[PDB]
């Protein structure tokens, strides 16, 4: 078994910018719920995840099909890692311009998340969990969540 190191606080992982090729990406422009590309947005209602939704929209849930599968990874590893504590996503897909110019949260391919109990103690060790649960970039924005994002399907040719 390897040991489990957390992130410190505003370390990224893999250590390079999130929109190379060895993490995330490009930036594939944004969608909206008009655009052709809504249809790469899948929604999960995976009952071991607590979305905010503070936009009460359901934008949060709607997310690309990687996403998805990683996120519900990770959710199956933090109720390992802290028995009775589930994943939580506190922001998903912004409908809104509330991100840098060319943010993945505009695509559905990036959450913001924290811990059920919104302990931030636990986050250096919850963006690890990330890293491991397969997400292509894990990044330890702020004190109150872990950024974490992943690859589109539109780089492989
Ligand atoms: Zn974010």
């Amino acid at each position: 078994p390897r040991k489990l190191v957390p992130l410190a606080y505003k370390q990224f992982s893999p250590n390079v910018p999130e929109k190379t090729l060895g993490a995330s990406g490009r930036y594939e422009g944004k969608i909206a719920r008009s655009s052709e590309r809504f249809k790469e947005l899948t929604p999960n209602y995976n009952p071991d995840i607590i979305f905010k939704d503070e936009e009460n929209t359901g934008a949060d849930r709607l997310m690309t099909q990687r996403c998805k599968d990683r996120l519900n990874s990770l959710a199956i590893s933090v109720m390992n890692q802290w028995p009775g504590v589930k994943l939580r996503v506190t922001k998903g897909w912004d409908e809104d311009g509330h991100h840098s110019e060319e943010s993945l949260h505009y695509e559905g391919r990036a959450v913001d998340i924290t811990t059920s109990d919104r302990d931030r103690n636990k986050y250096g060790l919850l963006a690890r969990l990330a890293v491991e649960a397969g997400f292509d970039w894990v990044y330890y924005e702020s004190k109150a969540h872990v950024h974490c994002s992943v690859k589109s399907e539109h780089s492989a040719a």
